[PDB]
């Protein structure tokens, strides 16, 4: 009768830790970077001092356990489109199956810290096509929203990560030069507190497609 809270790909303990660690390294490096410090007044909007901001602290709300990539939030069936999504053959067939998710970039905004996921064609079959889509997904390839949440600002909800990624991708839908080089790739400053690290080598994380119940 009733559905999960949401469906998605859940990373193994190992892959989760690899990505989490990479995310944390990025926050530390990004926060220490001259280009980021230079734009602090576009990132925070209060009476903060001239001092340095520690981003690991800023993104204080982090996933407590394994990371995941949400496909469809269902709220046990209360969410629009949940039933329709869950009844798809491909969803039922893929339930419990192993997949690999390709991580192409890490990003930061004043609201969230996340990882961009680039879904395979097979995985795109599990991406919902709802009647109620975020406006921002329009004009971009299906599944562009696909992401993993690494942290959130205090009053932010994990759903914002996907939304932030869509806004970043609309922003880059030409592309200017990078403002820095980090060990894992090039750093871009997209304005309005938004930052993207484009990985030289995509990370591959193992995960299982399944349903989460609160
Ligand atoms: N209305 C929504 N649409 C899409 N995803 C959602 C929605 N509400 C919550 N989520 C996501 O579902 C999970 C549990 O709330 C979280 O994983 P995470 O993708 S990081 O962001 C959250």
């Amino acid at each position: 009768d009733f559905l999960p809270l949401y469906f998605g790909w859940f990373l193994t303990k190992k892959s989760s830790e690899t990505l989490r660690k990479a995310g944390q390294v990025f926050l530390e490096e990004l926060g220490n970077h001259k280009a980021f410090k230079k734009e602090l007044r576009h990132f925070i909007s209060g009476d903060e001092p001239k001092e340095k901001l520690e981003l690991v602290s800023y993104f204080g709300k982090r996933p407590p356990g394994v990371l995941h990539c949400t496909t469809k939030f269902c709220d046990y069936g209360k969410a629009a489109g949940a039933e329709e999504y869950a009844q798809q053959e491909v969803v039922k067939r893929s339930y419990g199956k192993a997949f690999k998710l390709s991580i192409s970039a890490l990003f930061v905004t004043p609201k969230t810290a996340g990882a961009q996921v680039v879904l395979t064609d097979q995985e795109l079959q599990l991406w919902p096509s709802d009647l109620d889509k975020p406006s921002a997904s329009e004009g971009l390839p299906p599944g562009s929203r696909a992401s993993v949440t690494l942290g959130c600002a205090a009053d932010v909800q994990p759903v914002q990560t996907g939304l932030d990624l869509l806004d970043i991708l609309q922003q880059v839908k030409s592309q200017g030069e990078a403002v820095g080089e980090l060990p894992r790739g090039k750093l871009y400053s997209l304005g309005k507190g938004r930052w993207m690290l484009s990985l030289t080598k995509k990370m591959e994380v193992k995960a299982i497609f399944t349903g989460y119940y609160g």
